[PDB]
């Protein structure tokens, strides 16, 4: 962040949590734009196609206030410091579901252990709901997802859908708030696909500052966001998405200790 020509400019950056980076831009830009115009302060924006993308930008010391995965927030904390302020609220909760979602037809009663040699797809390795959560499950039952599957890694959530839908892979991972956005879009035909498994609650999306960011404006951040009611916050987001809590890394903990078990 820096004053230029006597006005502050910040740098932002948002995770891929819509399925294209111009529709993420499109519909949480507005909070951002939010942000900026309470502090006076000029900004630019981008949204990388992958979760590890946004986490590597803001360790590299290319973001100001970043809309980090849980993951990408861990990862970037561990390596820079990287602070969380808050955490962002779905359905007014601070938590979500990582998933695994199948063929509307696929045979599941014995699941996973009916699944092998199935066609699996994981996103990339930077993805908390799309890769690290779904590794630790399979890791925890003893399943060697590469070696288990016909398996691949590094898809996005849309390709996973689009891929699921079209009958192109059995399986793939996604998560629930995202799922839903895209059926509420009309993105996805829910009838051509279904929830084969969901873990247990995750900490959501984690806005995040380089570790030495300014302290007088890391506090005029956190309580922008987290002051918002919930009909202004959604106002300025895509549907679901409706405030900020104040969080701080231990309310990381769970994804910390899944990365810890996955070495």
């Amino acid at each position: 962040a820096e004053v230029v020509n006597g006005k502050l400019h910040l740098r932002f950056a948002i995770a891929p949590m819509r399925p294209t980076p111009s529709q993420t831009i499109k519909e949480f830009e507005p909070i951002f734009k939010y942000l900026a115009d309470q502090l006076g302060a000029t900004y630019e924006i981008v949204s990388p196609e992958s979760w590890a993308a946004i986490s590597v930008a803001m360790t590299n010391g290319h973001v100001d206030v970043g809309w980090l995965g849980p993951w990408g927030y861990v990862l970037s904390n561990k390596k820079a410091g990287t602070e969380v302020l808050a955490t962002v609220k779905y359905r007014g909760e601070p938590f979500y579901k990582a998933l695994i979602v199948g063929r509307a037809d696929l045979p599941i009663k014995k699941w996973p252990e009916d699944a092998k040699g199935l066609k699996l797809s994981l996103s990339d390795q930077g993805n908390t709901s799309g890769w690290l959560i779904p590794m630790a499950y399979f890791k925890s039952i003893g399943i060697d997802p590469a070696s288990y599957f016909e398996y691949r890694e590094g898809a996005t959530f849309g390709q996973n859908e689009s891929q699921i839908q079209h009958g192109l892979i059995d399986l793939g991972s996604d998560m629930d708030r995202g799922r839903n956005g895209m059926i509420e879009a009309g993105q996805i035909d829910p009838s051509k696909s279904k929830i084969v498994w969901e873990s247990s609650k995750l900490p959501n999306a984690a806005i995040s500052v380089p570790k030495d960011f300014d302290p007088a404006l890391k506090a005029r951040i956190t309580e922008i966001l987290t002051s918002l009611s919930e009909e202004k916050a959604q106002s300025l987001m895509g549907s679901g998405y409706n405030g900020f809590v104040k969080a701080k890394h231990s309310d990381y903990k769970v994804i910390e200790d899944a990365g810890r078990i996955l070495g």
